[PDB]
Parts: C-alpha cells; sequence; structure tokens
C-alpha cells in the first residue's frame, strides 16, 4: 500500500512489476562488491545493504539483461548511490578541495578505468572497476559515448555543488535542465542497448519517437525521486528538487508544490503511453524482412519495453528503500548508511 499522496493508480493497474531472473545471485554479489571495494563501512553494509534496494531497483529495470551485463549495472548504480552520499557529505562539511579532487579523478578514471582500479580513493577504485566492466560489452563507439554522457553528469553534480555551497535554489526551468544531468537520464538511456545485446545506430536512438519515450521514462523517474525524497532532502538541506524550486521561486505551500509534481509526474505516463505506440511502430517499421533489421527491430521494442519497466521499478524502489525513510532516523539530516 502505497501513500495517498505519492500513490499513482495508473502504475499500479497498467505498469506490472517486473523482476529479472537474477535478482537474488544480483543482490548477493553487488553487496559482496560494496564490501569488498571498500565503497561503504562493513556494518553498515551489513546493517543496511539489503535494505536500501539498489540492486532490486536495477532488476526491475534493464529485463532480459544477460546476468554479466546487469551485475556491472547493478555495481555502477550501487556505486552511483554511495557517489550521492559522497558529494553531499562533502558539501556539508565544506570539502571543497577533496571534492574538486574526486571530480578530476572521475573524468580521468572515465577515460581510462584501467589505470584507476587500484586507486587509493576506494570510491574511484570502484567506480573505475564498474566502468571497465560497462566498457566490454559493445563496439567503443558506445563506450565513447557513454563516457561523454557520464562527463557532463559529473559536471551537474559539481555544479550543484557551487549551487548548494552558495545557498542557491534553481529556478524551476533550470532545475528541470539541470536534473537531466544529476540524474544521468542519458546514462540509463544508453545502458538499455548493452542489455538487449545492440548498439543501436544513431539515426535508430534518435528516432523522435525513441528519443521521446527515453525522456519521458527519466522525467518520471526523476520527478518521482523528487516527489518522494523532498522530505529527506529538506531535513538534509538539500536544494535540488523540483518541490524546492516551486517552494522558493513559485511560492507554494508544501503542500501545493507535491500537488504540482504529482501532476507533472501524472502526466509523463500519460504521454508516455502515447509515444510508446509510435515507438513501437517504428520497431514494427524497422522489421523490414532483413536479418539486422529483425535486430534493430527486437532491440528497440527490448528497450522500449525497459523503459516502460523503470516507471514500475521507480515507483515501488521508493517504497521499500530504506534510503527515503528520514523518519527513523535520529538525526534526520544524516541518514544512517552515510559514512559521516
Ligand atoms: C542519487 C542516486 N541516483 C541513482 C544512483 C543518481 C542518479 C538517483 C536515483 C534515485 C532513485 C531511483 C533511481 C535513481
Ligand atoms: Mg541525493
Ligand atoms: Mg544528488
Ligand atoms: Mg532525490
Amino acid at each position: 500500500a502505497v501513500p495517498p499522496s505519492l500513490r499513482l493508480p495508473v502504475i499500479e493497474a497498467a505498469f506490472p512489476r517486473q523482476l529479472h531472473p537474477y535478482w537474488p545471485k544480483l543482490q548477493e554479489t553487488t553487496r559482496t562488491w560494496l564490501l569488498e571495494k571498500r565503497l561503504m563501512p562493513a556494518d553498515k553494509v551489513e546493517e543496511y545493504a539489503d535494505g536500501l534496494c539498489y540492486t532490486d531497483l536495477m532488476a526491475g529495470y534493464y529485463l532480459g539483461a544477460p546476468d554479466e551485463v546487469l551485475q556491472a549495472i547493478a555495481d555502477y548504480s550501487a556505486w552511483y548511490f554511495v557517489w550521492d552520499d559522497r558529494h553531499d557529505r562533502d558539501i556539508v562539511h565544506g570539502r571543497a578541495g577533496a571534492w574538486r579532487r574526486l571530480r578530476g579523478l572521475l573524468h580521468t578514471a572515465l577515460d581510462s578505468p584501467g589505470d584507476h582500479l587500484h586507486h587509493e580513493d576506494t570510491l574511484v577504485a570502484g567506480f573505475a572497476d564498474s566502468v571497465r566492466r560497462l566498457y566490454a560489452f559493445l563496439p567503443a563507439t558506445w563506450n565513447a559515448r557513454f563516457a561523454r554522457h557520464f562527463h557532463t553528469v559529473i559536471e551537474a553534480y559539481d555544479r550543484e555543488f557551487h549551487n548548494r555551497t552558495r545557498g542557491i535554489v534553481p529556478g524551476v526551468e533550470e532545475y528541470l535542465e539541470l536534473r537531466r544531468l544529476t540524474f544521468a537520464h542519458w546514462i540509463w538511456t544508453d545502458l538499455l542497448e548493452p542489455s538487449s545485446g545492440c548498439e543501436l545506430p544513431d539515426a535508430v536512438r534518435k528516432h523522435p519517437a525513441y528519443r521521446r519515450a527515453a525522456l519521458l521514462s527519466q522525467e518520471f523517474a526523476a520527478w518521482y525521486n523528487d516527489l518522494c525524497s523532498l522530505p529527506k532532502e529538506i531535513a538534509g538541506d538539500e536544494v535540488h528538487n523540483l518541490g524546492i524550486s516551486l517552494i522558493t521561486h513559485h511560492s507554494l505551500t508544501l503542500e501545493e508544490a507535491i500537488g504540482e509534481v504529482r501532476r507533472r509526474v501524472e502526466e509523463c505516463i500519460t504521454e508516455f503511453l502515447a509515444v510508446e505506440r509510435d515507438a513501437l511502430r517504428f520497431a514494427d517499421e524497422l522489421a523490414d524482412g532483413t536479418v539486422r533489421g529483425k535486430e534493430l527491430s527486437g532491440a528497440v521494442r527490448a528497450n522500449v519495453g525497459n523503459m516502460r519497466n523503470w516507471f514500475s521499478s521507480v515507483y515501488w524502489f521508493h517504497h521499500e528503500s530504506g534510503r527515503y525513510m528520514v523518519d527513523s532516523w535520529d538525526d534526520r539530516s544524516t541518514p544512517p548508511y552515510v559514512n559521516n
């Protein structure tokens, strides 16, 4: 049962949850990886890792992925959550120098992961290990696009460091543009392709129906996170959240901003439903009778199916994960799974 202020009946009725068959082994394998890469203290991994549900989130998203692909995606995604925690803690503790150094190492490790596999900063070494494995599935042209996208993500995190140290809440339009980068919209979209086993040519993945379906899936996910993580983010002096931008710059009340965010999330769903039809029609056109065409057709169909699965996986993740349960913390500004 989902709280009424967070409930989306269309998701519950029309987007049935999916779970990848590898998820049991995925759960333990990623937890051991967090342990062995020293990405979180051992006692916090034991106490909190399974309850954070990071592997469940990815296992309900990239259906059909080969087990080894899903493992690399799950390790990268767990790393990404820890990086968000590190970013937050560097901000809270005014560690501008340590962040600047981290920011630079992640740029370098993204271009040359093998050089960073044993870096003294375990967060860098953990990133390099996951990126190394992601680079082993598709041609170097896909690797280059992943890197180009993630370079921008790192720099969007640096913009968040600038905003939060300076006490700046971005405007609504400014926030929406930045959120497509801090959420890594295009990274999750890139990773559809190794999950279906096919790098898509530019003419396919830029087709208007594919691009708009991919966008809507990510806008829903990011804004639903905003809706669900608003309580912890207000408690933690986070400034990056559509709700916070609305309260600050449009002088909405909390209740008004929650409603506005809800409506925007709801429209992503029904816009997606319409564009989903066009994207599946495109998949049908790709099946032109050739072997390449059937290949491309099946890949697009699988990818669009997983764009749909992102809606349900993100929805349920926010009600299962301990990441957001701010009411259970002794210090509402300091989550217990963060190294402070
Ligand atoms: C801050 C963590 N995360 C994912 C690693 C960064 C993009 C956002 C997120 C939250 C909830 C579901 C999916 C992604
Ligand atoms: Mg965060
Ligand atoms: Mg963040
Ligand atoms: Mg959030």
